């Protein structure tokens, strides 16, 4: 599909660029000595300031499918999000919040999704005092080297599972996948109750082996 | 129980300290102008350099139950981990990796758990271009204010579940929690296959409402 | 009257503090080194971060009548205005833009008045190549030491000039105050044409001697 | 006429260059990595230090019609002004004062007009507490985007206004421009009193529509 | 007589302070960690910034008889000189030039004497390649511990020498001093030719033993 | 004749390099960005550290007729003088002392002549309080633009002036030059008494017009 | 045999290279402007950071026979040691401790020998207060310039000394070398007592003339 | 006994201060920040410049028995030694060289012992490629914790071994102390040949157990 713009260069954007091999990535960063490390990683570099609307227009924010924003501080992130929203009002913005109090301002400033790494890291370090399985789970289902994968499966138009409850479904027994949550629109219901009924076009979040994902996609086919 | 010693001060340790109200926390940091925000957060401050062994022993590393190491770089994190392993060989160390490739260095140095925030953040960025339910799941099951809580329930000795396989157990149909992982020792097996057999002392990693957690704890009793 | 909050300390906020002798001023800046010069200037210093919503609540932004924002860059200025609107949505915010591009972004973020000094100075330089009377007008009518003063005189409800046009009124002939503009709400009509009619509740932006202003105030009375 | 030399590159001299499109301008700056921004604005770059008299004469200060000085500090602005006054004692120098107390020293150094933005911006931020009509008047009549423009007209020799007082002339009543000041040489009388007689050579500073300005040039002709 | 004010502290003003024991010296410098060595040297310290006109008046510039200006750079030396000329127009200023080409800027700014150490020492080096008697002459007649002393003797009114030419005077044969220069006003004429005629008020610059100086003043008395 | 080495680059050596035009000069300095300003001034640049005995050997200290030493601090100057004296024990060393106490150590370390600018400039500023003719005399006879020059004339073998006293000589009357001092070997006698007798091979230090020096050299010829 | 990798460039590793002329050595250093000094010493330069495991394997650490680590701090030395222990767990690592308390942490990180110069130099400066014979012994037997050299000899299989005690052997009485220590594997017995029996494989550490060393190799032969 | 002066503070002078517990030590360094760590280490701090002859006289260099010089570079070390020899020409100076070239320059400047750590460490690294028993000898015999100690035992006048050779004496057989060197004045004879004869007043540089040294001391008595 279309290209992806990454505003700023840090460690989070480096791992995002490592997992975005194959698609087209434009990196818009300020320093000129990052050109070798961006161009080595398989993405074109655009020298400029990410808060200026002209340099955002240079790096082709308009036709992109999502713009990933991570600058050095949090105020520059809010500035770049406002600049992107003056350019385009439909492009997807993914931001990085450095402090916990700024997530509401980063959502009201226009970002579609705010990822706070330090709050995740703090809660994982607070939860690894007694026994450390939560951090192992979160760091293994997001790694593209394990046997289990956390994927989204979509409900097609006119599937076999339209309107039937999840207690009458038993997706885990016949497909072998773990259903951790269902998604409709911009809301997510983790561990749905027995009375939840599926709709057409839903997004089901599941963890399972790849052949179990194939049995799931063959199970909810039309 | 005993106390928790935090070496180094960053936003990760701040968000860890917000979740650790109710225990006794000794914070050890090189800067003295962070003393007011540590003492405001219900934690004790110890001035010193965490890389040095004497300034570590100022902050009671021996009688601690877990030490949380997040310093300014990765070299200081490795040096502080080795300084702690010089003091007590068996204390639990939870590190934090600033880059990706130093996770193996931090596990060779002596840390029992390496939590890399930037890798989780980058993979949650790259898995949120199309649809971002995964970021919502990861950031919502950790916060201890929502309706669903991910906990660890151990299998006690003399249970009704020892030797019984997971497909014979049917814990999701009875208790209401979702068995997303079984851990025994330091190994975590996500999505256990149906031929897996439980034992006494294994840890069940599940997500569920607190009523379902009480029902699960009443389900595995003797 | 109520107090005035000044966020950030720089050369613009210093010269505003001289013209605000007589009221109570809280100065909210990050560096401790400016505590001496503010307290000699007659304002209670509050050590805090102006971008933080907690430290803004210390400085009594809620009961204040105006908040003057001038921070070290325009990204931190936009961050501070969003923090104020998170606290109070009806307070008056006077900002300062550093570059020309950010004036539209600063007003959509919530500022009622954007006073950009580098646009005023950059256009007074290029209009002073030939002969400098534009800069001699602006820099003399604002200082409270010249013979003339540019003041704002309101029209009370029930005035003698309610509904009469500006040609039949003849303000400069009967009083001597030069009428350079009339304002209604958030609009200013520079050099109003002779078909414009007055209304009760209007403001008169005029230049004149103080005795001429006293001749204007009793003239527009009921 | 001749060219215009700009000593130093800052945000004030950047927006002096937008109003100086069409003329020939040399920018004398120390930093080498501003060379792209000067050339994109339509101005030649001369690399050198503006305080050195050799590097001034590289940028052709002898034949210029005005030199615009805005350096990083008030010390280097005064040092650069005396470097120009060693070259040519007849050229016109426009300088920018950072602080208020260095205005009178920049005039003794030889500058013909000192434009201090932080005293203008500081006085506009204090007059915009109650109602922001002063800052709207300044930032509109200088911008060449709105209708009314503040222009200067001279009185030529043998004019119809030569020897006439301002109460008999009634310039606003016939032409339609607002005469806010009339200046002889290097003085300016804002709101001229009724006993002021016009003389040949005085500069009338007026505000009006461009149709009203052309009527003023025909009203004062020979 | 009156006091001497020294602005700025360097190695030049330290050796000036050793030769000025017996008068009252007010040292004005920006650093406070030089307070011990000034008060040890028999001089009073005033903390402040010498470039500011208010912090000059702490150090009593008006009633002084000479101000000695040696700051950290050459731009600071000019901006301090112009502050003194704003305070008192007729006080004597002895500057010090760090470079060669800024000697003319310091005389335009208002200094009555520019003493460049790096030009004197830079010309004493290249004149000491072959034989260094010229470096020995300059450094020994200034030191007030040797046997020969270079002094200035003024010609009083009503002398026996007024109108008498130098070749008729024969001062070297009678007094023993060497008339190496005659100064009247601000001009110094080194090696006066034989047709030169003295006047009352002229200054005789001569070198001689302390016995020969007392004979010279008795030679030119009434 | 042979070449001259200048160890170090500062303001003193630049004024030494302006008067060494025509002769061969090697400059040995540490920074690589001074290569433009030395090669523009007419001398070859040798990149290296002046304290290393190898880098002194690169700049050809051995065959030079004098080596001029001026480094950044006084401690490096004693190091560079000791480094030269291990190489050659007959080459002429001219140093620059930054402080007054270091002059005695710089002579015992091996420099033939120590030039202290801050003691010269210190004693000129203390002597320019009353009247400034001492500083005007030193800065004109060392400048190669005046009418009078301070030169060194040698006594040839078998001159007319051999053995005769200076009272019987009357050099000032018949040659027109001012005799300020005589030099034999490494000693200098400023203002010799009447009983001083000339020897062959002396260096006489005199100030006079250029034709007055030619009358001097013709007078003391053989 | 194989090559030798040197991680980092300092004055210790500079003088490791003078003793390693003739072998093949790679120097891994971050700074680019040391490349000429490495190449002039007879060593290949590999540009890169020694803490990164990629930039180590560029410098061929897999096949080396020893790696010498001396980085700017003790933190980066421990981080670089664990970078080598991730590559090859069998290579020999020689490291330098800056401080004394970081010796035991460099041994836990994996270094086979920690050479701390500041503890050796600190103990020689305390033993040279009374008489400086300790510091003369160390700095002579290591230098390959004097006559006596401290070399190591192994005891091969089936030797004449195999099974003999040190009082019966009388090595100094027959060969002439001074046996100061004999070491088995990774231990060393300085001044071995009389009941020490030699075994096959022990390393005899002795001091003697090169004629005496060859007599020792014949005395212990098979 | 008398006191010890330590000029400059670094890691070498810290480890010397540990071995000097029991005497009085004055530490003369520039930075105020090391005042706390010296006073905890048991030495009276003196704030001063070690290169200055005035501040050396504060630290009682005259009555001292040894002055240990280790400053931040070798140029300041040579400067400080010349200052001590300007004060006292008979005091004992123990220096520290940073590079190999300066060891001859440091001893001609007046130092009695130059202990260069980077020459010792750089030659212990290259002798530890094969097997590290040289570094295990030096770093263990100097520490005052091992079983053996390298001490100096003098020969008193009138001893039993005055005039006997080293072969007829048989020191290692009758006592057990290994004789590694004998010293006379400023010379050390490592591995003395059998034709060397003893003298009264000699020093014995030996390695052995403390009971063996007590067996040596009563053996060489009169
Ligand atoms: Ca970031
Ligand atoms: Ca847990
Ligand atoms: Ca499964
Ligand atoms: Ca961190
Ligand atoms: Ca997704
Ligand atoms: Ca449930
Ligand atoms: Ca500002
Ligand atoms: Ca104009
Ligand atoms: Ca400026
Ligand atoms: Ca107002
Ligand atoms: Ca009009
Ligand atoms: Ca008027
Ligand atoms: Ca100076
Ligand atoms: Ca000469
Ligand atoms: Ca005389
Ligand atoms: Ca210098
Ligand atoms: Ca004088
Ligand atoms: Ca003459
Ligand atoms: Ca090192
Ligand atoms: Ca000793
Ligand atoms: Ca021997
Ligand atoms: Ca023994
Ligand atoms: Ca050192
Ligand atoms: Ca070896």
């Amino acid at each position: 599909s279309r290209h992806v713009v990454i505003c700023g260069w840090s460690e989070s954007t480096l791992e995002c660029l490592r997992e975005l091999r194959g698609s087209e990535v434009f990196v818009l960063a300020e320093d000129e000595n990052v050109r070798k490390k961006v161009l080595r990683s398989g993405a074109n570099f655009v020298h400029g300031d990410p808060t200026r609307v002209s340099d955002l227009e240079k790096a082709n924010v308009r036709g992109a499918r999502a713009v990933i924003v991570d600058l050095e501080s949090d105020s520059e992130t809010i500035h770049c999000i406002l600049g992107i929203r003056k350019i385009d009002e439909s492009v997807r913005i993914i931001a990085e919040a450095e402090r916990y109090e700024n997530i509401e301002q980063l959502r009201m400033a226009g970002a579609d999704q705010v990822i706070s790494p330090f709050v995740i890291s703090g809660r994982l370090m607070s939860r690894s005092i007694d026994d450390g399985y939560e951090a192992m789970f979160v760091q293994d289902v997001l790694a593209e080297e394990s046997t289990r994968r956390m994927v989204e499966v979509p409900i097609p138009e006119g599937s076999k599972l339209e309107g039937v409850s999840v207690l009458d479904a038993d997706i885990h027994d016949v497909t072998g996948v773990i259903i951790i949550g269902v998604g409709r629109g911009d809301e997510l219901i983790i561990d749905p109750p027995r009375d939840y009924s599926f709709r057409a076009g839903d997004i089901i979040l599941g963890i399972g082996k790849p052949e179990e994902i194939e049995r799931l996609k063959n199970y909810i086919s039309a």
